[PDB]
């Protein structure tokens, strides 16, 4: 397959209809947007084999706390998310996987898609998220490349075995 870029970290309303896979090389951050309305979200990459820790996140101008613990030996992208400023994050959905590749897609309607599951095989599934942005500045928190919605399944090869 192919893949344009790599790209570094970027913050802008970027295209929709088209898959961005993540490659962070660190934990933390991958990914974040939110419209300052009606939807807040962001991805915290978490190493394997972390005990539980108690971690500050500062994101989207907003500085929270999470609490992270993942027995495995696998990473693990754990997706938090609000409808509100004032409301609390919830942690919805997570990927556990070999590698630091993370993918997201927005929709015709604004909605954010990315890769939830307990493992990249079986469990590995396309989710979508009930809250469209379709304007809102979406922040990639590292190096990114670009496939169109198109090539869905070039994207799912590189989140089940690599790049």
């Amino acid at each position: 397959g192919s893949l344009d870029g790599p790209y570094a970290p970027d913050s802008s309303n970027l295209p929709s209809n088209c898959w961005y896979l993540v490659n962070p090389s660190n934990d933390g951050v991958v990914f974040s947007v939110t419209d300052n309305s009606t939807f807040w979200m962001f991805t915290y990459l978490v190493l394997p084999n972390t005990a539980q820790t108690n971690v500050t996140v500062n994101v989207m101008n907003e500085t929270v706390n999470i609490s992270i613990d993942n027995s495995g030996s696998t990473y693990r992208f754990v997706d938090y998310i609000k409808t509100s400023s004032t409301q609390a994050y919830g942690s919805r959905n997570y990927l556990n996987t070999a590698h630091r590749l993370q993918a997201y897609r927005r929709d015709g309607d604004g909605n954010i898609s990315n890769y939830w599951g307990a493992d990249t095989q079986g469990d590995l599934r396309v989710g979508t998220y009930s809250n469209p942005v379709p304007n809102a500045v979406i922040n990639l928190n590292a190096d990114f490349y670009v496939i169109p919605d198109s090539q869905q399944e070039t994207c799912t090869e590189y989140i089940r075995g690599g790049l």
